[PDB]
RNA sequence: UGUACAUA
């Protein structure tokens, strides 16, 4: 009603305050114009008691606001000015339905904002609800962002249950690594968890490495292992890539994994890949020249020339050059061997 | 000539 009146001429109630809303918070918070009023007031006010004047009403109506298209923004703003006592009341208002809020488009942003802002005891209280639904939650279109947020903002020892969920069955890190949302959880885990946690997670990735490497989402998991795994992980991967260079290079997704090995590898890593690329089986064209005729592997050769040492390049040039005008015959060869003219002049 | 990552 005051809402319906304020909507008429908004800049005509320019002296409206937060405590003039104190019975209409629900209607205001669920209204496009009303929620923008509340937010603009919370951001401009330097008055703790005006802000707290509707806070009791935000708490009382929280469960109806957290998954509202406009109310979720209102609830979130009340994490921006508290300390623990103010954060604890908010968390209590929602804690019991956190298992559902994590799956919801709007309410999941309240859960993320809470983890962003509240102290660690309160974070752990939110995670204790997530424990119940964590497997579903990891690969939910909404739930994965809450799990990602947990891994980024909570110390590693209190997300152990998330890591143990990735390891809950033999096929779980595979299942997660090929899921469009699950794969982001795996990547956050490789970025932020302790080596005690990432070791068995990476161990499982190695077991089904080829499959994950050529999956449209798993290839990012493998790339994150190359960057965030141990020196011994990079060695097991470069070694396997080198031994199967042509097969990795000629497939859509796994070709990016070689490029990552080239980009992040040390000199001896690059040496093993160039070595495999230049081996000439007594009855065949060298692997590198075949790679240059392939829709994906030609980009891998280009990445090679760009990242390897001059002496490793010399080995490539001396193996390619007895076969070039034979390569211009091929489709896009003109543009392929032109991008490499820099190294043939 | 070849790949992702969410709210008015
Ligand atoms: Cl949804």
């Amino acid at each position: 009603d005051l809402l319906t009146r304020y909507r008429a001429n908004p800049a005509m109630m320019k002296n409206l305050k937060l405590s003039d809303i104190r019975g209409a918070l629900l209607k205001f918070a669920k209204d496009q114009v009303g929620s923008r009023f509340i937010q603009q007031e919370l951001a401009s006010s330097k008055d703790r008691f005006e802000k707290d004047s509707i806070f009791d009403e935000v708490v009382s109506n929280a469960d109806e606001l957290v998954d509202d298209i406009f109310g979720n923004y209102v609830v979130q703003k009340f994490f921006e000015y508290g300390e623990e006592r103010h954060w604890a009341r908010l968390v209590d208002a929602i804690i019991d339905r956190v298992p559902e809020y994590a799956f919801q488009m709007y309410a999941c942003r309240v859960l993320q904002k809470a983890l962003e802002k509240i102290n660690e005891p309160l974070q752990i209280k939110i995670l204790s609800q997530i424990r119940h639904v964590i497997h579903r939650c990891m690969k939910d279109q909404n739930g994965n962002h809450v799990v990602q947020k947990a891994i980024e903002k909570v110390s590693p020892q209190y997300v152990q249950f998330i890591v143990d969920t990735l390891l809950e069955s033999s096929n779980t890190i595979y299942e997660m690594s090929v899921d469009p949302y699950g794969c982001r959880v795996v990547q956050r885990c490789l970025e932020h968890c302790s080596p005690s946690q990432t070791k068995p997670v990476i161990g499982q990735i190695h077991k089904r490495f080829d499959e994950i490497a050529n999956n449209q989402y798993g290839n990012y998991v493998v790339q994150h292992v190359i960057e965030h795994g141990s020196e011994e992980d990079r060695m097991v991967i470069v070694t396997r890539v080198s031994n199967n260079l042509f097969e990795f290079a000629t497939h859509k997704y796994s070709s990016n994994v070689i490029e990552k090995c080239l980009e992040q590898g040390a000199v001896y890593h690059k040496s093993m890949i160039v070595g495999a690329a230049c081996h000439h089986q007594e009855g065949s064209v060298p692997i590198v020249v075949q790679m240059m005729k392939d829709q994906y592997a030609n980009y891998v050769v280009q990445k090679m020339f760009d990242q390897v040492t001059s002496e490793q390049r010399r080995e490539l040039i001396l193996t390619v050059r007895p076969h070039i005008p034979v390569l211009r015959q091929f489709p896009h060869g003109k543009h392929i061997l032109a991008k490499l003219e820099k190294y043939f002049q």
